[PDB]
């Protein structure tokens, strides 16, 4: 979880000076530190204490839950960049402010992540907001699955009829 391995055949060689891209200080990034092997680069991730795992919001009070949750869009921000990354538990962190910060980097065009559609941002957000509301749930499993055959909560029902990203916000907003 925290070392990443990148082979070097899997970059275009004139690609490999934008390989120090994965380790520049970013606003919405875990900093990282690259290495570079005989066949491959390695990252390894700075994950200290000002910021905090996703998975540490499920005990929170509703209201500081809720600004975290509505927070998570900040990511969006990302998509301006040359950057990429994963919407998920084990990816993403927050800052002291209650900012969101991911940990693994793509990059457009050139290494993995690929980016993923709008529908399954929405899908993954949604299930972070069920997970956060009930720390019996796997995130696997509502990504995994067929969403709307959901068996849970009435709360659980309407984050997952949200139509689209804007209407999942203005759910969470009204919940206060």
């Amino acid at each position: 979880l925290d070392m990443r391995e990148i082979p070097k055949s899997s970059i275009k060689p004139e690609h490999f000076h934008l390989m120090y891209l994965l380790e520049q200080h970013s606003p919405y990034f875990i900093d990282a530190e690259l290495t570079e092997l005989r066949d491959s680069f390695q990252i390894h991730y700075d994950i200290n204490d000002n910021h905090t795992p996703f998975d540490n919001i499920k005990s929170f009070t509703k209201n500081e839950k809720l600004r975290y949750l509505l927070n998570i869009k900040n990511l969006e921000e990302v998509n301006r960049t040359r950057y990429t990354f994963v919407l998920a538990p084990d990816e993403l962190f927050f800052t002291r402010d209650g900012l969101p910060i991911a940990k693994t980097r793509g990059l457009q065009n050139v290494v993995d992540p690929l980016p993923v559609s709008e529908a399954e941002f929405l899908t993954r957000y949604k299930a972070l907001v069920i997970c956060a509301f009930n720390e019996k749930q796997s995130f696997d499993a509502l990504v995994e699955g067929n969403l709307e055959l959901h068996k849970g909560t009435p709360f659980e029902t309407k984050v997952i009829e949200a139509a689209t990203l804007d209407l999942l916000t203005a759910f969470l907003d009204e919940q206060y």
